[PDB]
DNA sequence: CAGATTGTGGATTGAG
DNA sequence: CTCAATCCACAATCTG
């Protein structure tokens, strides 16, 4: 357990994918857009990059984009979230000891910004 | 071609 | 109890 923002990785990835131009994003583009939106990874640790890559494959919300039907074994494909399938309790703010008080720092729920067309600060 | 990155997924941990 | 976070491993493409 390392210092990460109190939002599930699923909601973090789902946000940057919807906030993107064509609602598709490559792994690297997901990595840097997540890092700047939730600026709590600019330190020494690096394993959070794996956790995101692992979350994309291990969730049925995220699907790949087929570049070439002749090479379906290709990598670097853009990922697309399918918002309707995101459990509503996965977007709420994570109950940790960091959010015992002073919670006014972070929003309570990312559903408006993910599936309701609102702007995240 | 070596080294970096992607995609997958099996297994353990700490915490709620 | 449960489950997100983290670990570590392997396979295979991607890049220069």
């Amino acid at each position: 357990r390392y210092n990460k923002p109190p939002y599930s990785y699923l909601a973090m990835i789902a946000l940057v994918i919807q906030n993107s131009p064509e609602k598709r994003l490559k792994l690297s583009q997901i990595l840097k857009e997540v890092s700047t939106l939730f600026p709590f990874f600019n330190g020494d640790y690096m394993g959070w990059k794996d956790s995101i890559r692992h979350n994309l494959s291990s969730s049925d919300c995220f699907k790949k984009i087929l570049k070439d039907p002749g090479k379906p074994q290709a990598k670097g494909n853009f990922w697309t979230v399918d918002v309707s399938r995101i459990p509503l309790d996965a977007m709420k703010l994570q109950n940790t000891a960091l959010t015992r008080g002073g919670s006014d720092y972070f929003v309570q729920d990312l559903a408006p910004y993910i599936l309701h067309n609102y702007k995240y600060e």
